[PDB]
């Protein structure tokens, strides 16, 4: 039954996420090749094709860094929708009280986002806009403060995460395990969530044993990555709060504002 459950989770991941690691690698390797964004000229060209409404405002267009942050938020909002549907495949999740489902997704979505971002990142840049753009790591570092500080820790995480050489069958189970953490603040049926966590982590552990016979510590490596992601999210939320307080034009989408509210 555990092998079947691993396959169910993998299939739910392939169905519900618009991007997966095979699809990303095909694009990153070289009919609609990605438009490369490496400077302000190519950002503005890319926007006019890929997000035309955002730059259709003349001198009322927002600052480039704020437009970029807006596009970052749109990607998060979409990934939150995909993760919410994916979670239905996790045994026990749909049997939880609605409020506990909300809490698990609230704390888990950005850990899952940054884990899955690794699949579209290499040391030079990342895919964006449903695989139709590639924005360089150096360009994002070139942005004015504080916006240059958003992505670099995520690239740092991803380079090490990618060196583990996971595939989508592994990542799907890892994302399921992120969602099933019984120590999230405010949970009301901790006991049932802990059993749900134990079950998915057992599936993950057996799958990694089978799929990565060469790396006998891969399961504890991934437990550590889960803790590293929690710290990355706490730090990310702190930076978002700086942006919120100090950048009046960088409006936060209400769904993400609710995720961040009372989080850490
Ligand atoms: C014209 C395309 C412009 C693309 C800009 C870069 C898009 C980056 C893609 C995904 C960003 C992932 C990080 C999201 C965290 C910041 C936003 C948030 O807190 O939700």
């Amino acid at each position: 039954d555990l092998k079947s459950l691993a396959k169910r989770i993998y299939e739910a991941y392939l169905k519900n996420f618009n991007m997966n690691k095979v699809k990303a690698r095909v694009i990153l390797s070289g009919n609609n090749p990605p438009f490369v964004i490496h400077d302000m000229e190519t950002l503005c060209m890319a926007e006019k094709t890929l997000v035309a409404k955002l730059v259709a405002n003349g001198i009322q267009n927002k600052e480039a860094e704020v437009r970029i942050f807006h596009c970052c938020q749109c990607t998060s909002v979409e990934t939150v929708t995909e993760l919410t549907e994916f979670a239905k495949a996790i045994p026990g999740f749909a049997n939880l009280d609605l409020n506990d489902q909300v809490t698990l997704l609230k704390y888990g979505v950005y850990e899952a986002i940054f884990a899955m971002l690794s699949s579209v990142m290499n040391k030079d840049g990342m895919l964006v806009a449903y695989g139709n753009g590639f924005i360089t790591r150096e360009f994002l570092k070139s942005l004015r403060k504080p916006f240059c500080d958003i992505m670099e820790p995520k690239f740092d995480f991803a380079m090490k995460f990618n060196a583990l050489e996971l595939d989508d069958s592994d990542i799907s189970l890892f994302v399921a395990a992120i969602i099933c953490c019984g120590d999230r603040p405010g949970l009301l049926n901790v006991g049932h969530i802990e059993k749900m966590q134990e079950g998915i982590v057992h599936v993950l552990r057996l799958h990694l044993q089978s799929n990565h016979p060469d790396d006998i510590f891969l399961f504890p490596k991934l437990l550590q990555k889960m803790a590293d992601l929690r710290q990355l999210v706490t730090e990310h939320a702190q930076l978002v709060q700086i942006i919120k307080k100090t950048e009046s034009d960088a409006a936060l989408h209400p769904l993400l504002q609710e995720i961040y509210r009372d989080m850490y």
